[PDB]
């Protein structure tokens, strides 16, 4: 759980603490996903199980107290195409490139290049 | 649950404390689900469900006490697409490029992207 | 519930102590949505429910005391788009630019851009 | 209840502990909305309604004792557009950039935007 | 009651304790409204109401005491438009702001602009 | 009952503890209202009312004890517009630009703005 | 009774305690009021009135134990503008600014505004 | 009774107890008044007066026994302009302000309005 | 747990703490995986698996009390191919580059890298 | 530890506190990998296995208390070659190159490297 | 552990705290590989082995208390040859000078280290 | 450790501290070995062995307490030839100038070393 800035992420916990009085188990699982939110989204449902053993002791052998223990556990977090349309200046100008680039206009894609990379002009 | 300036977020917890007087389980459930809010929204309902199974004791085999657990826990959380017309700078200036880029007036566009990134003009 | 400076955003909670002497449970579910403020905004009614379920036991087995537990809640909170009308001034910059766009000037669309960005004009 | 400098803002709780000797039931519940202040504000009946379960036992079947639990809440927070008329100086500097670009005079709306984003002018 | 720097606010809470010697109910309601100050004010009569149920037991069933809880709370808080006319540098500030863009001499409210952003002049 | 920095404020509360022996019944109603003191003050009669029930019993049915409970409270609190004379600095600034701006002599208006904002002044 | 440090305040309480034996009753009422001191003070005759009502009762319907409660209180509080002629910096500034702005020397006005707010001058 | 650090101040506080063997009834008042000490005092006669009622009983009806409280309260504070002539460097500094304004010397208030706030001079 | 600005990132932890009174034990797997955002991403389910010993004993010999640890540990992270098509500038260019070298037209491929790299045109 | 910035790297670590009242044994294994991520990725099972002696004592001779350690420790962490297919400028310019490359074009080659090093031209 | 940009390394480390209660013995083994990334990775099982002796003693000679030591420690890092053919303009470009020299093109050669080393060309 | 920069580098530190509750003993060995990365690399196992002595003491001659020391300590680190076949652009020309050699053409060297060095040619 390190990422505070990041936008699409899925974060997720399950904690336990079971006790008969003499003896005792405390678990946890902690798991976090995290996508290039300008590509991907999470959509859907997300999921959590987790997997007890009852074949682990603390004592005596086989005569020890009985003390269950996570093993295995897992997460469904769906992964979605990004296709939202606000507008930025960025996805526009990129648009305006590839349109220009559709008709073979290539001193058009330079053109446009060069005032997003420096700011210049053909004559500048 | 880190994410303090998140835009679009959604966060639930559910606890329990479980006890006949001998034995008690303790149980919890904390998720989180963030999303690039320029994007997508949360609208819809939000759901949790959490699964305690009965097959888990703490003590001597299988005549220890009963200690529930979680092992499956999920969330609803519906995305939808962005769609509030609040006027910003960027989305203004976008959507004049886009318009500027439907006509092949690439020359309009590369004066706009000029503009945005250095401030600049034709004849600078 | 960490979102304090957020303009948008719903929070509840619901919990609980049952007791009967010699059995006792303690459930709470708490839950928190967050929305972007520009674009939309919660009004409607707020809707809280929780499920509590009779088949959970703590003790041995089928005799154990009874000690209900929520497995499934649920939130309504209403989304509406933002629709007032007090000016900010990059709003009114950003109808300028779009008023300017509508009629292919292109030019004052720069204009203003220029003068967003960095405040310089046309001769600087 | 986080939102201490929020400017819009409702906030609500119930609280009730019951009992007659024997058994106990501790309910609660506590909600808070939050509005972008420059747009909507509160303004109308502030409402709450629970409703309390009598479906609840524990202890020995439906033998145990009656545990009345919240399982639903609801709020009414009345949403209003904000329609004051004191005078801030963005507001009025972003009204006389709409006056400018109602006549198509967005020389003015740059010379305006130049003043307020770096403090120049046009021969600066 | 998390609001203490707030200068529009109404607060209010309705507490009880009601007892017959072998049972008793505890009850309380608390509720908060936060305007934005400059632009709205309370004026009017404040008032609560609280609705108490005799439908809830706790106990044996039909055989329970009966418990008394409220059910549904309201409040009203009077919104009024802010008409104070002590005077603020802000407001007189807009306020010429306002009268210069009655006129369309834009270039004095780019000047009141530049002077209240960066303290600078046409000349500097 | 949290604003301790608050210039004009109105705080009261209503007590009650009623018994007869063998049922008793505690009431109580607290209730706050704060104005911006530039703007508005308190001048007049605060008064408060409360209602009390005598529909509610705990015990056995209609058999039961009866336990008087508020269930309506309202406050009168006038609000009259704030008219004091005594000078400070930032009214005594406020006039002298309405007073250059009634004249049209923005440039005395931009002349102090610049000096209350910056401390500049026109060849600085 | 939270306001410490304010300078212009009323506070009162009345309490009371009867009994005959059988039945008691307790009953208070505590109020506020604060004003901006440098505009208003408190002059005159302070004056509490409450009313009791003897139409409730504890106990078994019209037979039970009579029980006088409070329903109504009030407070008087005179208001009265501030008229000290005792001299503080901050007002006599104010007084210098105001006779400078009569006079539309308002370079004057500018000059002290400048020398209050950073203790500048006009060739600094 | 919480102003521990005001300069002008009245307290005043009657109290009673009452009985006659069966029956007995307590009464207490307290209030207090709070001036700006720079500007007003307390000059004159402090005066207190209280009302009993005999018209509330508790018991049975008319017939119960007679518990005089108090229904009214008033005070008496009178209010006196300051008007000591022990000197302070505020208040010579603010006579010297106005001295130097109502001869139009304004730069000299300009000179000591900038020594008081940041100690700096005119070639500084 | 150190990157907290990575954009394609799993991490998962699970720990336990078992003890029967006379001996205790403590387990902690920590890991984490990350991947180049632009060219892959983490879609599927996420499986952790620990395996923990009877082997081990603290005490003496053979007849040491019986103290479980984790011996070994694995991690499922399904790695999937990046496809999402929002526009990014860069992509744009390079996709421009392509289509230009697809067709032996290597001098507009030169003049969009001399625009990208320099901002310059050929006859600058 | 300590690479943030890397862009495919695995990190992992083990930790156990194993106890008998009278013996104790703390043991820990971190290990890290990093690859150049624009060559290989991590894609497979990340698997960890450790080794604990039982041949250890602390005290005196053979007859000293038994503390397992760690003396081998392993990690899985599979590479792949990188196969992503979103574009970069620079992966398309080298894409060109090549292609000019393999036809003998290497004037082509040269303006592209030209264009690239000093954005320059043939006849600049 | 000091190279953080490194792209090719290996990190571990391994320690341990054993204690009897009357003697303790801490021990720890940090260990650092790094490579030329561009001509090798590391691609294997990464393995760890420490060799603790029991022939150290503090304390009066032989009866001493024995505090084991790590007198050996070992790594395996495999090593690969770097075989990735992700396209970077410089081996690209080397790889056209490779062709050129293979077909004795050492005017082409000197071109393309021309173009390279200063954007230059034969002519210029 | 000091070269954060260095490409082929192996680090390694052993640390012990050892007590009896009397006398301690704490010890320390790091060592680094740095190589020139384009013409050897480390590949094989790194190995490290320390030598502890008994026979220094602490206080009274042959009396004082046993505190053992390292008095010998060894690293093995393999050193390679550097054979890894990515293209740089020096490396090719290198070869260039290597195959032109060995063919005795001359100028054929002599044109590649004046592209390097000055990017030059015969008829400039």
């Amino acid at each position: 759980f390190i990422g505070t800035a990041s936008q699409s992420r899925v974060s997720a916990a399950v904690t336990s603490i079971l006790t008969d009085g003499n003896a005792a188990a405390t678990n946890s699982f902690a798991v976090e996903q995290v996508l290039p939110s300008s590509d991907y989204v999470f959509s859907g449902v997300v999921a959590v199980q987790v997997s007890y053993a009852t074949t682990i002791s603390v004592g005596v052998g086989t005569a020890g107290a009985l003390t269950p223990v996570i093993t295995a556990a897992e997460l469904t977090a769906p992964v979605v195409v990004n296709a939202g349309t606000q507008l930025t200046v960025e996805r526009a100008t990129a648009d305006a490139i590839s349109k220009a680039a559709t008709g073979s206009r290539f001193g058009d894609v330079s053109g446009i290049v060069r005032a997003w990379s420096a700011g210049t002009s053909v004559l500048d």
